[PDB]
């Protein structure tokens, strides 16, 4: 069904995207509906949006208070999912005078799961009102809400809660996952991100849990999206097809425009193709072993193995404008890896400096956090300079240097930090305070100091040592521990900054380091690895990140290592 969904998206993405338009603007469920309830004086105050109503034939009615008018209305629909009608709801974002009553649906509906679509203010302007504490328990209406604990990622966040309904005995365990990487205008850039989200979503919504709540603002937009891709998501998997104008438009039927936009519609289409171009490539830890071995081996029809075939695949699945600017030609120091302008480390310009706003670096996410390394190349004499200052500007006091100085007869990196007595590098002066010199990696620590101001930083450097100059490390135990020196460095000086990692041209090496810094992490807290999902994002931030498929070899390798060693 990859290709058909792919040649779909073919035509109607043809001329300006004509026929996706027309089909877009044809959603219609054909019927007429009421909403009385939503208009009723009594309820109007406890709308978000005046023109956003809930349709009385498939409202989520809330048990009622009797004596009290209104007591059963919220600004919620239920919305139909693959095989199942009413799977999901469909909501505003909640105001301060529906809190309780949100609560209270969630409660009756026997709701495990809530899934936030939106940042609470974007742009300035409110979106949805905070309707959980943000410590403690409070009591909302009838119901009491505990917050237990919270975990904040790179691209979304979540919230373990504790439930009471005053009355009652009961507790329940409530899980809300806020995504919050999608972008103030427009849609997504890629859809790897929101397709990882619905993934967690998924393993964490228990078997017995009443339906998911779905809200964003208006509760019709990306609510709408999150619930036709994980509805479409359920089908292909069971029926290895796809039908999503005919999803959207029974999502309609039930509620005020779900997929309120044209880009909206459009993104579900692409989400959906690399969903079914992709697969899952997520493994759970304790099957590790036995999938290193099964990618060791030759799929039926093919020739080669299934490890060689994965990286491939890697690839398949002009952003380069500075870098390939005439004054920028010798700060490269391997020109077939240069940033996209995108994610590329820009720096302050200097006066008189053609292109003194460049280097050859990007910012790449991490685990827990957006930019939390860049990936730069080595140093050349000609940008050593431009490196202080990128340190400097973009507060990162942690450097993680991959190579020797000299590899096989040639360059790998400029020696850019004095050895012996301090050097300034533009306002810079860096003093080499301390070298420690490890069996397998080097750690130096520089106090760099403002000659502008007298204001200094501690800078750390990294440097392991023990990278054959052909070749991939054996074991990739020295690397792991290696690794964990960084990052446990960095915890204990709290350094707040993004880790500079760097080797020849920082995609190699580098590429490495980051996707076991990330890898390595995950498993222990979620007891998974998804090599293929790391090494993909890696890449829309930083071309070639893990060049060669030994180099993805170790990273398996190094993991199922890591593995073994709790």
């Amino acid at each position: 069904m990859i290709t058909d969904l792919a040649d779909n998206i073919e035509r109607l993405k043809a001329n300006d995207g004509l026929k996706f338009s027309q089909e877009y603007e044809s959603i219609d469920p054909g019927q007429q509906f009421t909403w009385e309830n939503s208009n009723l004086e009594v309820n109007k105050p406890k709308n978000r949006y005046a023109n956003v109503i809930a349709y009385d034939h498939s409202r989520v009615i809330l048990t009622s208070i009797d004596g009290v008018p209104g007591s059963d209305y919220i600004n919620a629909n239920y919305i139909d999912g693959y095989r199942k009608q009413n799977a999901y709801i469909a909501t505003q974002g909640p105001l301060p005078e529906t809190m309780g009553d949100f609560w209270r649906m969630v409660w009756e509906q026997r709701t495990a799961t809530v899934v936030m679509m939106t940042r609470l203010e974007e742009k300035s302007r409110v979106k949805c009102d905070q309707y959980w504490p943000a410590r403690g328990t409070e009591t909302c209406g009838l119901i009491q809400v505990t917050l237990l604990d919270t975990v904040e990622l790179a691209t979304y966040t979540v919230r373990t809660f504790a439930l009471h309904k005053s009355g009652s005995s009961e507790k329940r365990e409530l899980r809300q996952f806020q995504f919050m990487a999608w972008p103030d205008h427009g849609v997504p850039e890629y859809p790897t991100p929101i397709l990882a989200f619905l993934r967690r979503v998924k393993a964490c919504n228990p078997l017995d849990a009443g339906p998911m709540v779905v809200h964003c603002s208006a509760g019709v937009g990306r609510t709408g999206c999150f619930i036709v891709i994980d509805a479409m998501l359920e089908r292909m998997k069971h029926e290895k097809t796809v039908d999503i104008y005919g999803h959207v438009t029974c999502m309609r039927s039930q509620r005020n425009y779900m997929v309120q936009t044209e880009d909206q519609y459009v993104f579900i289409h692409e989400a959906l193709l690399e969903a079914a171009t992709c697969g899952h490539t997520e493994v759970p830890a304790r099957n590790l072993y036995a999938h290193i071995q099964k990618l060791g081996q030759v799929p039926p029809g093919e020739s080669v193995t299934a490890m060689e075939l994965e990286f491939k695949l890697l690839a398949s699945s002009s952003r380069f404008i500075s870098a390939n600017l005439p004054c920028n030609k010798f700060k490269n120091r391997l020109v077939n890896i240069m940033p996209y302008e995108l994610t590329r480390v820009c720096l302050q310009p200097i006066r008189g400096v053609e292109g003194s706003d460049y280097i050859n670096a990007s910012f790449l996410d991490g685990y827990r956090q957006q930019k939390a390394y860049i990936a730069t190349q080595g140093p050349l004499a000609e940008s050593t300079e431009d490196f202080w200052r990128m340190l400097w500007e973009h507060n990162s006091t942690i450097i993680v240097m991959l190579t020797k100085l000299r590899e096989m007869g040639r360059e790998k990196c400029h020696q850019y930090w004095p050895a012996e007595r301090s050097a300034r590098y533009q306002y810079f002066v860096v003093d080499p305070m301390a070298e420690y010199n490890m069996p397998q990696y080097i750690l130096r620590e520089f106090k760099v100091t403002d000659a502008r101001d007298g204001q200094s930083r501690t800078i750390r450097q990294f440097q392991f040592t023990d990278w054959p100059e052909q070749g991939v490390p054996k074991t990739g135990e020295g690397f792991i521990d290696f690794i964990g020196q960084v990052h446990k460095t960095k915890e204990q000086f709290g350094q707040d900054g993004p880790i500079t990692v760097h080797c020849s041209a920082g995609v190699g090496r580098t590429g490495v380091f980051i996707t076991l810094s990330i890898v390595l992490e995950r498993m222990r807290y979620e007891g998974v690895v998804d090599m293929f999902q790391t090494v993909k994002t890696l890449r829309t931030q930083r071309p070639a990140m893990v060049q060669t498929e030994d180099q993805y070899q170790l990273c398996y390798r190094a993991a199922l290592e890591y593995l073994g060693s709790f």
